[PDB]
């Protein structure tokens, strides 16, 4: 295991295969685990040949063997819990287990699963979404932030070296947070049922800065190191989104699947809380994505 | 024109098939005005036997000859402005208009269209819903709420007569925002896509509680007589519903239909702003809701 690096892909969706299909150019074979059964996977970047990784899909951990050297997690994290069974066959003290998710609660939720392992949270800067057709659309290159350290370097070392473009952060606490406002506001689009232009409306941009304030001063209380231009920043990115980009939270909301509506939004109410902060904007928006979400109704 | 009373039914949908079942079961034959084409209408209560109402549904003005006594107008608000050929066609100065509309604006909307006519606001009670099937399902009887005064008490005496139940309230503007608390509160529904029973989780029915007060305090300065009793009264409406009840905005939604968003959600900031009063709930809701219904995105 000196020379040949052993890696698993647990959760080979959008982003999942985005990295897989990196990897796999780069001639790397990695593992493939997952829910529904497949013999490969297909990714398709706008304006570049199609990218078909093999598989086939593993959908139970009897079916494969470990310690690996490198496992990426990313599944949804409504579906943490449900990929446990991935890591505690794949992972010992020597797997580096790469968290590509949205939030800032990465390392908190996925470390107990593999309590001896170096957990990497990663920040992925992507427009991916699964095709009706079975294959993977990416709009854009895709773009992951990790922190400083080890594990994070060896992590980066490895995606680089297949193309990736990887930035190490040293104050990682500032860019997930970073992330998040942008994620946290894009939660519009599942109440709306529309992509990005909705915010290219004057009623929703207003509604859209101030809520974007609202989750700063969260952000700011747990350690986010960003500046009061950030607020208008934010609106003016998903305005000059493509028009038809919606983000993955609303395809879940569409498919009928359980959404991330706490990752991506609960989060700045239960992070205020020890604070004292208020969030007003939060107190309505929360409770109507959980619903949408959880049900009942 | 003495004794045979010419009635149109123009908007021959969910509410207008209600109405023109009970009529066409007392023996009347009204007149179908509609958007799309069909033979006839069919009303299915549940537990009782299917109403067919025979048509066909004209679908031009050109097709029909007025004026009418009785033109009863089931259109969504709206639509109002297409329905307008319709009244110009079939209204003369002593035709009575009744508007079965939600909101507080039905005359205000309506009467530019008719203007030598008296108009009836009706607000109207009842869950009725088109099938894919093609068939109306209403879920108990409907009820409606009409002024007194000469011209609403002929259209009262008119369904009453074809067996509905038809209240005649001295205060109608109490009546209409009575309903108006029901109808915005409901709107949650379109954001999160769930039926009535997401009111039953807790979060939800307490920023229900929070919003319709909200709203109430507008009703009372527009000159409504309601109890503080009334905000959690309707919060515990919309819990006893059937879990699977939606709303007519929540239809429109799924279908890619325009919604009543301003009639029903934006009327709540319209009439807040002379009277001063904050509406910040609304400011979050009214800008989502407006997106879902006409985008862009
Ligand atoms: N999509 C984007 O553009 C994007 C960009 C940046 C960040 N993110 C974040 O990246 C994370 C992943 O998002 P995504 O869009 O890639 O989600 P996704 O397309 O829904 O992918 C999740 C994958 O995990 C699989 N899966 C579910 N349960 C599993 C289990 N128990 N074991 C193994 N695999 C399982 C799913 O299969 P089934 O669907 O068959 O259950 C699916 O293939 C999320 O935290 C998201 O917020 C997404
Ligand atoms: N449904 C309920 O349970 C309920 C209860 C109380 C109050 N209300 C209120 O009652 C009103 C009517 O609601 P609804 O649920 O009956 O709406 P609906 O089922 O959508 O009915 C509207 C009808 O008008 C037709 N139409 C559209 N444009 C037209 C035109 N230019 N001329 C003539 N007809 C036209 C529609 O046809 P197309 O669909 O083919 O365009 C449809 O048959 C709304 O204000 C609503 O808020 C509804
Ligand atoms: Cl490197
Ligand atoms: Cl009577």
């Amino acid at each position: 295991h000196m020379i040949a690096t052993g890696i698993a892909l647990v959760g080979p969706g959008a982003v999942g295969t985005t990295v897989a299909a990196l990897l796999h150019k780069a001639g790397y074979s990695p593992l493939l685990c997952g829910h529904t059964p497949r013999a490969g996977i297909e990714l398709r970047r706008d304006g570049a040949d199609p990218i078909v990784v093999p598989g086939p899909v593993h959908t139970s951990p009897r079916e494969v063997a470990g310690p690996v050297d490198v496992l990426i997690l990313a599944v949804k994290a409504t579906q943490n819990d449900a990929a446990r069974p991935w890591l505690t066959r794949l992972c010992d003290e020597r797997t580096v287990v790469a968290v590509l998710q949205n939030g800032v609660e990465q390392v908190e939720q996925v470390q107990p699963h593999c309590p001896s392992s170096a957990v990497v949270p990663a920040i992925v800067w992507c427009s991916a979404e699964t095709q009706p057709q079975g294959w993977v659309r990416l709009r854009g290159e895709a773009a992951l932030v990790v922190p400083t350290g080890p594990a994070a370097e060896q992590f980066a070392g490895l995606l680089r070296g297949a193309g990736a473009t990887v930035d190490c952060d040293p104050d990682f606490t500032t860019a997930a947070w970073r992330k998040l406002l942008v994620n946290a506001l894009a939660g519009f689009m599942v109440l709306s049922g529309r992509r990005s232009a909705m915010f290219r409306r004057d009623d929703v941009a207003a509604l859209s800065r101030r809520y974007v304030a609202e989750c700063l001063a969260v952000a700011r209380a747990e350690g986010a190191r960003l500046d009061d231009d950030v607020v208008d920043e934010v609106v003016r990115l998903v305005r000059s989104a493509p028009q038809d980009m919606g983000t993955s939270m609303l395809a879940d909301r569409a498919a009928h699947r359980p959404l991330e509506w706490d990752l991506r939004n609960g989060v700045i109410v239960r992070k205020a809380r020890a604070h004292g902060l208020a969030t007003p904007i939060s107190d309505v928006l929360v409770p109507l994505l959980a619903a949408a979400s959880d049900g009942p109704g």
